[PDB]
């Protein structure tokens, strides 16, 4: 008899909810869903993901993640994507305390460090804010290279406020050293021909990557602008669906492919495009926009997978804007030195939930009848 | 006028949305069935926000909006949700102007001719020959759907032989002015695909819906190319940019979408004429009796490029035992094999209170 699934539970908040997997012999291990309407997520992953993973064999993820969307087939999109990623780190976890090797591990790296960019999230702050704080993160933890936004989240042509772009990318520019990347994101702001003029905007002050300059579903628009550009174009954050990655990879919509392992279902899923685009000859940056575990997945699939890109992505952002980020575990695994992050040898994933977090937690049980 | 409140009243298949004007204008509509009860807190949680406070009348900009401003929830809950609020809007305007849904969207009350849908795989062919036939003898239909191959089927057929037995069965069982349309529900792949579909040909089949995974167009492509019987499909297909894409690519001959997946009337009239401007008529999903065979009667008796005939499922309470009662009065009634839009504002039905005293309520106001 080979290890079954007996137990599945979720522990949730409105932002968070981790997966902890239990087999038929006792052994255990967790994940988490992607954030954000975490509580919703956690009755889809019991309802619609669970059903068909209790009582199957506990270390073969691949029938699990190819079959669930087939079962689930009159619900394409993200809400299944994000509970059978709960579901699959969890099993990724378990297999490594299996195992007594950490994660990256068992998917062909070793632990080690990850070169991480300081990554800015507010559209709020003015260029001379912004100058100052990664001013001083640099200073503080060592980073040599960061990345903040221009235009608008979804826009449609306009700006945070008039100006705001080309005051901030010469700005940030300015105040640090060439050996520092600069990156920049423009959360599908722009149609392809204002895309392309703010790309040669960029071209003039050495920002290195110009994320998602179009909206991110009209793959045409994008391809447009990477075609015009010599900039790096990346995206595909919000990509969930193999089909649709497979058709960006093929028109070689972006120089590097950027999918966050939790909205695309997880690490069994993530390594399917990145190989996809190792093929291509296009790199992995993957997306990792808080310091819930998705960060740490990114951390140890950047140390596996032979076509990584140059850096991790790590939110630079506190309190007022993730308050909910804090202590979700024991001991944070997202120390940085030298703007390095640090994969350890520890089995799995390599970190514990706080009981204090989970004390308070909304939970759930499904159970192998 | 602005809407103040938006209610749903759902149990874990179906959810009923109600939306209320300032001005204590109504309207009701429906979001897409199953898992209806996680499809409310979506609505509440991620569409209300963004509708409270707006103008009632306006739904173009709601339908259009509301999609980017939840852009990290690309796929089908965002999509149901949005259409419970479309269906309500609509039905709310077709009250003020005393209009059925058919008349504000350019077509005329009046008759659909219906095919019966069969939903079983479980049915022999003998029982399905049977059953449909009694079906035309008491109702009159002339047009039924039946299944073929497994769904989702990888290949595999619902058990060996049941697709090379029920088409000729069927065939032989219904007057040749009977046109007869299956459904393979994404089972084969291409190859397969084309070889079921030469002998669909030659059976007097005339439909020949989703042949291959329904996500894999290029597949879908390949049959259509292939094949003379009209190849369908769309069912599933929620996002404007795929439809888009499939038109252009003329992956099918004829669009199936679903006018509660999609996410409402307003997003399958942008549908329905792209695939009239590429020359594709229009055949919409509908496979229950909960409120969207309504909303695509109203579709079908107003747009330009309509099909042949309304889907209407055949199943009874062993089946959907959840869509009885619903409606005070049934809008279903089928006479000659056709479904009946009446002259009656908006939707022109009304939810039993019997349905609604059971149901779980949610409430979103404007503040
Ligand atoms: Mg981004
Ligand atoms: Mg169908």
């Amino acid at each position: 008899q080979s290890m079954k699934i007996a137990d599945i539970e979720t522990f949730a908040n409105e932002f968070v909810c981790f997966v902890k997997v239990t087999t038929d012999s006792g052994e255990t291990g967790w994940g988490q869903v992607a954030p954000y309407y975490a509580d919703i997520t956690a009755q889809v992953l019991h309802r619609q993901v669970a059903p068909y993973a209790l009582g199957k064999p506990a270390l073969d993820i691949d029938y699990l993640v190819d079959i669930i969307p087939e079962k689930e087939h009159k619900f394409p999109g993200s809400y299944l994507r994000r509970a059978l990623g709960g579901l699959d780190t969890a099993l990724w976890d378990l297999r490594g305390r299996l195992e007594g090797k950490p994660v990256c591990e068992l998917i062909g790296g070793t632990p080690g460090t990850v070169r991480a960019y300081g990554s800015s999230m507010k559209r709020d702050i003015t260029p001379k804010d912004e100058a100052a704080r990664l001013s001083r993160l640099r200073d503080r933890f060592g980073f040599d290279a960061f990345k903040f936004r221009i235009g608008a989240e979804c826009g449609r042509g306009q700006d945070e406020w008039p100006g705001r772009t080309e005051e901030i990318v010469p700005t940030i520019r300015a105040a640090m050293d060439d050996s520092v990347a600069l990156l920049v994101d423009a959360n599908s702001c722009y149609g392809p021909e204002q895309a392309i003029e703010v790309g040669k905007m960029l071209e003039q002050n050495g920002i290195s990557h110009y994320e998602e300059p179009c909206p991110y579903w009209e793959y045409e628009q994008t391809q447009q602008v990477t075609n015009a550009l010599s900039i790096d174009v990346t995206g595909g954050e919000q990509d969930c669906e193999l089909q649709n990655w497979r058709r960006m990879i093929e028109m070689k919509a972006v120089d590097i492919v950027q999918p966050d392992i939790c909205y695309l279902g997880g690490i069994t899923r993530t390594l399917r495009v990145a190989e996809m685009a190792h093929k291509a000859g296009l790199p992995c940056t993957p997306h990792a926009a808080n310091l819930s575990m998705v960060t740490l997945f990114t951390m140890h699939l950047l140390r596996a997978i032979p076509n990584a890109g140059k850096y991790l992505e790590f939110s630079i952002e506190g309190e007022d804007y993730y308050p909910w980020q804090d202590d979700l575990f024991v001991a944070s695994p997202y120390e940085i030195v030298d703007g390095k992050a640090t994969v350890t040898d520890l089995p799995g994933w390599g970190v514990e939930v706080s009981p204090t977090w989970l004390e308070t937690s909304a939970h759930q049980i499904s159970t192998w009848q």
